[PDB]
């Protein structure tokens, strides 16, 4: 990932609250010169045996994730295949009109973190039932409203056989935390204070982001 | 990409229009066995020249984008090469408590779509130059706040031998429209009713999409 220094992650764990905020991935392996790459919007989890074992910069963590195993992208997963899981946040459209200084050019803030390791796939009808209900039960307690999947679980069995599950061992993980940190303060604070009275969540979230970036050219 | 029967694009053009209200693409092309794919996030807008606004079939459309020419994919991008580019847009998790039906399992209501065309390199300034313009005046109209680029035209000179503008040409285009079509409609308006109601404008942006839709995933 090309990321210029002004725009990494401030800290690593960054890129943690991205991931899990965001966890609906764009899965992303080589494909044929022909064909280009193969895409998959999938859900992702951090592997709950990492949880114990965390790493600063996500190196070395397991993350589990499904898809069809109907989509062609599933029979080029190859264990110790290379992969790209890419994670965006919120993001935001700057207009220069915010600055207060000429001369100046438009930028859009976003995030975003590209996750690469190497993929293995998981077989075992157990293991499968697993990565679905790990996934189930983490995005339903972070993003849901207390359902309870007890009377579900013969139902996840029943069609466990047509999910494709997948382990991705990460190799490296970078954040672009572009959030108008090449701008001088007083700029920044005009952007920020633009984007908290939008009232559309996104530009709110975005920039509450960029008020936690400590003082750091694009553009 | 790979789209379930029900979750295509009910009409080409809710893929324009997708483009349309989220420009910023990731632009994936192959990498090597051992890198991976490329993946940059970069604004995309149709070719003025030719296509100039967003039409409902974007087969053989051109579109152009840009990035940094310091950014290693724009080393790898040969004219003639094919290339992703994947728009991402409004999405939400569904909670089974909304469905009001045992058994069940959750999901994620998303919006994406791929296009894949082939690359041309821009190398003349001019024309690069006028990549970006045109950009920057598109993306102001439609997102900003009024703000005039005139003094700022020779700002752009004096840093558009840094862009890497680039053109597409446009082979395919796919939308993924998941919108929980598998529901029954009393299931699907009740998942709707509380998206409108939740605040976040996110959730309310896939509440509008799922309205505007009159089946075994996750069945
Ligand atoms: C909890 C959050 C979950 C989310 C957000 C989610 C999302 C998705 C998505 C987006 C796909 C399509 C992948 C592709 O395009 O290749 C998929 C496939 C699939 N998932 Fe999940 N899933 C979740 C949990 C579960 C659970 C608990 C099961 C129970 C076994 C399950 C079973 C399947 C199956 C069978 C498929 C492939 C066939 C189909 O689409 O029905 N998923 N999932
Ligand atoms: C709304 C309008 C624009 C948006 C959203 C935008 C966005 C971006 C993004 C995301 C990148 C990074 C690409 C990468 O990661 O490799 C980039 C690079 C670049 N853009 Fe644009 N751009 C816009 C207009 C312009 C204009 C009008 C110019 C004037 C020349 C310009 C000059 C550059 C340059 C020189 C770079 C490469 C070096 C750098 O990033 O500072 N952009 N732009």
């Amino acid at each position: 990932m090309f990321v210029p220094s002004y725009y990494r992650e401030p800290h690593g764990s960054w890129m943690a609250e991205l991931i899990r905020g965001n966890p609906l991935a764009m899965a992303v392996i080589n494909g044929s010169t022909d064909d280009g790459p193969f895409a998959t919007h999938l859900p992702i989890i951090p592997d709950p045996r990492t949880t114990g074992e965390w790493p600063d910069d996500l190196t070395g963590a397991n993350l589990l994730g499904h898809m069809n195993r109907a989509n062609p992208q599933w029979q080029e997963l190859e264990t110790g295949k290379v992969i790209l899981l890419a994670f965006t946040g919120p993001h935001a459209y700057v207009s220069p009109a915010l600055y207060g200084v000429t001369p100046a050019a438009p930028t859009w803030n976003f995030t975003s973190v590209h996750v690469r390791g190497v993929v293995e796939k998981i077989e075992s009808l157990e293991e499968t039932l697993d990565v679905v209900r790990a996934t189930a039960g983490s995005f339903e307690a972070r993003f849901g409203d207390d359902w309870d999947p007890s009377d579900s679980i013969d139902y996840f069995r029943k069609i466990v056989p047509g999910v494709g599950a997948f382990r991705v061992t990460v190799t490296s993980a970078h954040g672009m935390f572009k959030l108008s940190q090449e701008q001088p303060a007083e700029v920044r604070d005009r952007v920020q204070k633009s984007f908290s009275g939008r009232g559309c969540s996104r530009h709110r979230e975005t920039a509450e982001l960029m008020g936690r970036v400590p003082q750091t050219h694009h553009h």
